[PDB]
């Protein structure tokens, strides 16, 4: 008797004969110490419809000020399902909060909406007043640290900050603020721990504030203590991770990979096939991937929205070695559907990429919707000659189904192209205890693995494989 | 011969037939090197009214100064056994004893009673005296560093201070503080080693007082070194516990979790369990969860009184894992009776959530009042196949009992429904030395899962439960 | 059964009978937990022609201002493969970019070019304005720390700096910097977190600015907790490779080395057979071996463009010990082909050393250019006696190749000379499972090593040889 | 089958019967996990002569300023093989390059030649100038720190300094400076990163340089945190090795002992037998005993050059305890030939003791000159009662040699005076592989140790001893 691991699958690629493993297809892990194994697999939720919106997503942030969670959701802004507010533009926002205010920050000027119900954008102060006058520009990205904002001018080293009294003006007498550590773009800005992070191209430095009590002399001293020496590759590839940003190298380093923030160095957490797959796409295509984090039971998933890849990254489960999994939605390759999570009430909040409708995860189906999901699982190559496995038998928990949904297995000889397709039911809709297994496999002449497909829309639970192997 | 461990059983639920373990409800777990296991399992002690009272318990605070136990409880005010004050409102309070005064903080002013046997309440200076005359607004918590008083103004970041020579006053000069590292109002306040914490509903900010020696300037300033960067998710899910105060997270933080604060950062403590339980209320009835610590023998509990659980944490106990588990008062489903413990002298006061009344733990009874209670123990599934179980021995200790107690016992084939119960005496009221063992249990197709009703109102202990598995 | 290894194989040397390890040859080495092994051996990526240019390659530096490589490559510079202005001098040049010039840095003097479209050289001020005049020198290597320049003179310890206004002239008041514990001539220079390294003939020293706010006072002040007390055998002997330079010994101290730097000294890196094959150069040929960093997938390779050895350490696979490999072009012996590499894009270009031609690295082509290359692997000496060796099969992934490529493999008696060569198929156009094995190599006197020639021009992959011993 | 280390063989002495190991003689170890065994023994390098100088060697000193080796070698200085100077005296120098001289320092006056063509001698200041005239003594080393050179006046605890402007005179206020933890005179004086460490009888001091920017005041700081508490036996007892100095310890101790420098403390590096060794010889005889450090291949070596030993410790090859060797020249008793080792180009360039000439290093010959030498190997004592050993097979590599030279080994049944000498040849000029082994070597009473003289002009090499026990 012989157990066979699911929790990732190994394999090779026909393109140029190199050894790329599969990761589980729309299927999380968790380790939870089962009847004979440690760990079960478990299917991702499925989304059904709440609430009917204008368009599809573009920005979304937990107001703490308020407790609301505000999106704008394509056309126009929206705080839960109230209207409050129209926002022009089409493409990608980012979003910061305040104590008075939103900033939504559209195309390339520092939009701010009031609780009030007036909007205001930031601009020089008039010149009768007779203060310093910057020359601002365009704005990339948007944080708050203490009682002032802070934007940073597209493709300058300078990012500039807001005043205190008046927020819709950028100071009195110090406003204009510099990297200087090497000559490169902010290509993203955020905070962490009353530091003001600077994302470069190829930097990353940390700025803290001081106590001044002068006119116009140095509110932000920057830190080179805690100097990362590595960019991001794109506007919007970082996230509030752990207690880290977990970014994604720029390809003025070596080569795009992700990584996670140490104390003053990153740290990789993306194993070679990933890396693999980060190189496929163009370094134009690279920079509209959009990073975020989610929370649910004990899991800390990072998701990564490549323009073909949905790949997730599993903090919990990465017990030896990476946990990477990826996500989709139709019967063929396809990219998820819902883009930006947010944890509302006690529901987790779900946008579209491509409808204009925003959905909420639901734990007892398993259907996006109301379309049945594609599951897949992977058991790595294994290399025993002139053995005959038996009995394959996995362990399915069942009873929350509607229908008797059924379970194709496939096996290769050579690793790359599947055979038959048996079919198998897994699941009987109030059936809570039931036996999966297939009685004879056949002799293996070479090397064998196995395919484990499953196209429900109720839950998927799978936990040990073994084979009887002669 | 199998050992059966019953410190923790594992399960799945009929709901989404996801994997979720039963915590043994209403008995304590304490590793002692029993004769042949290591480990035994006590029942909880018993209540015993002591004192009769106004009216349900809301409050509790071991004052310091002298040597008694105040508790609100309901309609007045109490000392012990005294009447010694009245309060008005309905709810809970935040108590803060003092050098000279008590500081109940009812409703929204910090009412503050005198041993003299005056009482006072918080105000601005007068007018003609000509300080500074802050603007006040609602309090929802009280604590006290120093000589000084410290309380939070309903939804606003700031927290304002109370005056040395006249405690009833805010302060001369200097009194208005607020957190500000982000956009949040202040949940909860409390004094962790001459820090006053500030729990926000994002951050967790640390104050210390430095020397001001000057006129309004700057008592208290704030350490950035020490943020936590999570909030609390009401305002009384905090408490000190250990060197900590092992708050509970907020629903603007991915998802609601136990958690207990390090050097600089939080570390969960609640198994995937314990938060997909905590998930089940929505965001506005977990706001009205209390939660204490109790320590009494070599225990340390942290004790969590959510509307409809009274969850458990014992930390000694938790040496592999964690050692969560459940209290209830009744044979149904129902939550647990004794909202405050406090230890008064050699003995424990527990207060009532359900009547007007205060009672005492007894640990020779294990009878709330005079009911007798349920208790339950759950051995994890095993997955064994053709098997035949035949002496299932559980060791108890016996002879302090009123009634030869009856045990009850099943088995389950799927996890979810159990079988037939077979009743077999646990316990004779003055017989130290006697088998509870049971010959026959019979084959086991698939999987078996036992269970252990014990309905008694004496003490109930059991250690080490074997199978003759063939 | 036994496995035999061959990520790298000893055996000895005919000069002076010493036990010297054969590395393999034009092959790297990746851990992968392949089928019955830990790991594989993949070809390196081939060579094919991008674009044509002027010369040999000369120098390469990724700007960060701008989007785009530069290189000299030849007779004039290149951005990309626009032409972009002219460059005299033939050589190696070193390059550091600017936020407002290139740079280039040829023959003694600093040659910067202004992206406006003209041309400037740092030179003294102007006599009729009034300053300090310094005295400069030939110039060796550049870099950029903030927004200033920085260069050490020919055959001085001292070395200078740049003005910020204007970037063509040394400075107003203080210039004028030198390293100096011990009297060495500045070899190289180089930058590394806001620290300028003087990479001097017998010590490294590191230079942190300081705020002078006063007339030449002082701008950088040496920091003598950090020097390494090791120089560098020559100019370009020096890269940034993980946090530190790793650079190759000078002949002052007592051989030459590779080493790392780490927090303030030096650790080597180097097996003795890798110092062996060092010390095979005079002084004066070691003073013109480049080095660069490469990462492509999750390797991180260190390349050593000696005269006659192009040594390369692989990081990522040095699990037990150094992984060091050699590169060559031709059939037989033969300095490898492509001085720099960058990566541009989501691709690697390649420069050239013999052809006035630049090339892109590809994946699933092992050739460079359009002509075969040759890989080599080696298996360390084994002692067995009167033993018969039977069934040797070592095991490959094919598919991709355009002919039916055949395997050379030989052993050894005395571990110098081989005998004679058995040509097995390794690799089938279309055919992607099958066996590489011989069925017989017969008895073994003493000691026996074995070898795998494989001639290609695609891809290469063997992972894991067993034989049966007996 | 029984495997013998040879790489320290344990003894005992006739004089007062103690055990006492014996080192193998004239041969290094080197770990590199050779066929079966892990380490494998290579016979020392041969000299060869280079050039003819003037007399006896006194002296060494890499020139960084100049790529040029300076070595006195007897009536008058050389660089490599010019003349460039005379140098008057009997005896050894201690000699410290310059930016611009070189500071021979012989007899007691600090002779600095000067790259000019002229010599200098320190003397005090003109009395016409009005300068603070001190007053020196004789003077025993000599090292630079920064411009300033820095002697010890013979028999006292003053170090005095050399101005910068003029290098020809002690300073202008500031020179005088003293140890004074305790009472010791200066035995000797050397440079470590930035310190100028003073190497007291009794104590080790520490002085760092501080910014005096004032007419005489404390140039020079003493550090009192980095005391090692331990004296230097001679004068030239120490030598740069690793990040430390590695002294003799001083009679004034309790023992003569080799050490090591740490952080703050003296760490042992000898064995006992090295230290019965060292207190062979009488406090004045210990006096005169050179140290030196060489580094070729893997090897970081520390010779002790004392009157009738040539002691060499192994820092790479003492994985499991110190491992020290003893070379000689003759086939009987006598000290080794070629004091100063010295790096230059890619040779190593070794002095003479007792003729007037120079010579080079060479590694396929192992003949001093034109001399035969002595190798000795011994196997540790063994206790074995009535067994027979057969068959004794140590593995040779051979195909470098001249003659056919032979092996003589012989056994020990007490362990101090060995038996017959049984002659096997062990190489054979062009044979790349035969067996070196003994059919028979009977059986042993109660304890038998082994001996493997050598004698050749040839690389001698072997690996591991084996003999069939029964």
């Amino acid at each position: 008797i012989q157990q066979l691991p699911m929790m990732k699958g190994m394999g090779k690629d026909f393109k140029n004969a190199d050894y790329i493993d599969y990761l589980p297809v729309n299927m999380l892990a968790t380790p939870k110490e089962i009847l004979n194994s440690s760990g079960y697999l478990r299917s991702f939720p499925g989304i059904t419809k709440r609430y009917d919106m204008n368009g599809v997503s573009r920005g979304v942030e937990y107001n703490t000020a308020q407790n609301a969670v505000y999106r704008v959701c394509g056309g126009k802004l929206y705080k839960g399902e109230s209207e409050v507010g129209d926002v022009a533009g089409s493409g990608r926002v980012s979003m910061a909060h305040g104590r008075t205010s939103q900033a939504v920050g559209v195309n390339g000027q520092l939009v701010e909406y009031r609780y009030d119900g007036t909007v205001k954008t930031v601009s020089n102060w008039p010149a009768d007043s007779g203060f310093t006058q910057y020359e601002l520009g365009s704005v990339r990205d948007i944080t708050r640290l203490r009682g002032r904002y802070a934007w940073s001018k597209d493709g300058t080293d300078s990012w500039f900050i807001t005043d205190l009294e008046d927020e819709s003006h950028p100071d009195r007498y110090s406003a204009q603020y510099r990297a200087e550590s090497q000559p490169d773009g902010i290509i993203g800005i955020g905070t962490w721990r009353d530091f003001i992070v600077c994302f470069g191209s190829s930097t990353i430095e940390y700025f803290s504030l001081t106590g001044a009590t002068t006119a116009g002399a140095a509110l932000y001293v920057a830190q080179p203590s805690l100097m990362v020496q590595k960019g991001i590759a794109g506007t919007y590839c970082k996230t509030p991770f752990a207690d880290s940003y977990a970014f994604i190298s720029h390809p003025a380093t070596g080569a795009p990979s992700v990584y996670i923030i140490g104390s003053g160095q990153a740290s990789p957490i993306a194993t070679a096939s990933i890396e693999k797959i980060i190189r496929s796409y163009t370094a134009e295509e690279m920079a509209t991937g959009v990073m975020e984090t989610l929370r649910f039971d004990s899991h800390e998933l990072l998701i990564i929205h490549l323009p073909r890849h949905v790949l997730v990254y599993d903090a919990s489960s990465s017990q030896n070695g990476p946990q990477w999994c990826v996500l989709k939605t139709g019967l063929y390759d396809d990219v998820y559907r819902g883009v930006d999570f947010m944890y509302e009430g006690n529901q987790i909040t779900c946008g579209d990429k491509s409808e204009a409708v925003v959905g909420q995860l639901q734990f007892d189906i398993s259907s996006q919707y109301d379309k049945q999901q594609e599951h897949l699982l992977f058991t790595p190559l294994f290399k025993a000659d002139n053995a005959r496995c038996f009995d394959l038998e996995v362990e399915s928990s069942t009873g929350v189904a509607q229908y008797a949904d059924r379970l194709f297995l496939s096996a290769t000889t050579d690793g790359i192209n599947y055979g038959r397709e048996q079919m198998i039911e897994q699941n009987e809709p109030f059936v809570y205890d039931k036996r999966v297994l297939w009685k004879r496999v056949g002799r293996i002449r070479r090397l064998i693995g196995f395919k484990l497909r499953v196209i429900t829309k109720s839950p998927v639970t799978l936990s040990g494989c073994q084979i009887r192997l002669e």
